C-alpha cells in the first residue's frame, strides 16, 4: 500500500493509554532537533495538515546535556505552564545550538525575560508544583513510549514515525511526507 507498518511509522508492542494525539519528543541541545524545528518546520507542516480538534502535543527530554539538559526541560514545562512556546523556541534552539550563549539556568531565564515574560512569573512559574508535574509528565511520557532517540513522534499512543523510511532526498518532499504520514495515522 502506500503507507506501510515498518516503512513510513511502525507500531508500538505497547499501546499508551490516555496518551496526546500527537506527541513529540525533542531537545533543545539535540542537532537534529535544530534542523527538524528550525530548517524543515516539521511540527507547523504536520500542524496545517491535522485533522478539526487534533492536538499537537510537545515535550522536552533530559537525556541530552546533563544538567542543562534537564534546566531546559523544566523551562518547557514553564514555557507549556504560560503558554509561551511560540515566543521562546526560537530563541532557545538558537541560544543553545547558533549563539551557544546558554550555558546555565540563569541563561535560559534570560530569553523569556527578553521575549517579554517578567520575571516574577517566570520565578513563580520556575519554582512550582504545576511545573514540577509537567516535568514529571514528559519524563512519563518518554517512558510509556519506551523512547530511545530525539527527534521522536508518536501517534495515538500508538503509532510511531519512521523518517527513515521516507523519501531522505528532497527536503521538502520528506517534510511533506512526514507530515502526510502523520495525518494519515491520525485517521486510522
Amino acid at each position: 500500500a502506500q503507507y506501510e507498518d515498518g516503512k513510513q511509522y511502525t507500531t508500538l508492542e505497547k499501546p499508551v493509554a490516555g496518551a496526546p494525539q500527537v506527541l513529540e519528543f525533542f531537545s533543545f541541545f539535540c542537532p537534529h532537533c535544530y534542523q527538524f524545528e528550525e530548517v524543515l518546520h516539521i511540527s507547523d507542516n504536520v500542524k496545517k495538515k491535522l485533522p478539526e480538534g487534533v492536538k499537537m502535543t510537545k515535550y522536552h527530554v533530559n537525556f541530552m546535556g546533563g544538567d542543562l539538559g534537564k534546566d531546559l526541560t523544566q523551562a518547557w514545562a514553564v514555557a507549556m505552564a504560560l503558554g509561551v512556546e511560540d515566543k521562546v523556541t526560537v530563541p532557545l534552539f538558537e541560544g543553545v545550538q547558533k549563539t551557544q550563549t546558554i550555558r546555565s539556568a540563569s541563561d535560559i531565564r534570560d530569553v523569556f525575560i527578553n521575549a517579554g515574560i517578567k520575571g516574577e512569573e517566570y520565578d513563580a512559574a520556575w519554582n512550582s508544583f504545576v511545573v514540577k508535574s509537567l516535568v514529571a509528565q514528559q519524563e512519563k511520557a518518554a517512558a510509556d513510549v519506551q523512547l530511545r532517540g530525539v527527534p521522536a513522534m508518536f501517534v495515538n499512543g500508538k503509532y510511531q514515525l519512521n523518517p527513515q523510511g521516507m523519501d531522505t532526498s528532497n527536503m521538502d518532499v520528506f517534510v511533506q511526507q512526514y507530515a502526510d504520514t502523520v495525518k494519515y495515522l491520525s485517521e486510522k
